[PDB]
DNA sequence: AATAATCTGATTAC
DNA sequence: TGTAATCAGATTAT
C-alpha cells in the first residue's frame, strides 16, 4: 500500500513552476523553503521535481 | 550543491529499523508510519533507510556470489 | 570507506 | 488520463 496521492492545488503548482523555472534542481533549502510555503513535506517537493524532470526529459 | 545532512540513527532506532526489515523488506504506508512514530524519525527518512538497506543486502549477495 | 542522500529511468496505481 | 508514488540501480559525497 501507497500513501495516499497528493492533490496539489492551481496556487501550490504554480509556485512549484515558478520554482521550476529558476532552477530544476534545487537544494534542500529551497525545497523546505518551498514546502513550508505550500504546506507540504519536503519530501512531496523533492517527488514533484523529480517527475517534473522526467516529464520534461520525456 | 547543498543536500539535506546526514541523519544519525541511534542503537536503539537502528534496532527497531532492522528488526522491521526482518519481518519486511517492502514495508507499506501504514508500517513505516508506525516506525516513525516508534523510532521518531520521518517517515520521509524511513523509506530512505529501506531503500539503502534493500541495496545493501543485494550488494553484499552478489559480493560474496 | 560505509552508508544517507540524490538522481534517472522504468514502472505502478490511481 | 496525466501524474503522484515507488522501486532498482547507480552515483555523490559526508
Amino acid at each position: 500500500q501507497r500513501r495516499s496521492r497528493t492533490t496539489f492545488s492551481a496556487s501550490q503548482l504554480d509556485e512549484l513552476e515558478r520554482a521550476f523555472e529558476r532552477t530544476q534542481y534545487p537544494d534542500i533549502y529551497t525545497r523546505e523553503e518551498l514546502a513550508q510555503r505550500t504546506n507540504l513535506t519536503e519530501a512531496r517537493i523533492q517527488v514533484w521535481f523529480q517527475n517534473r524532470r522526467a516529464r520534461l526529459r520525456k
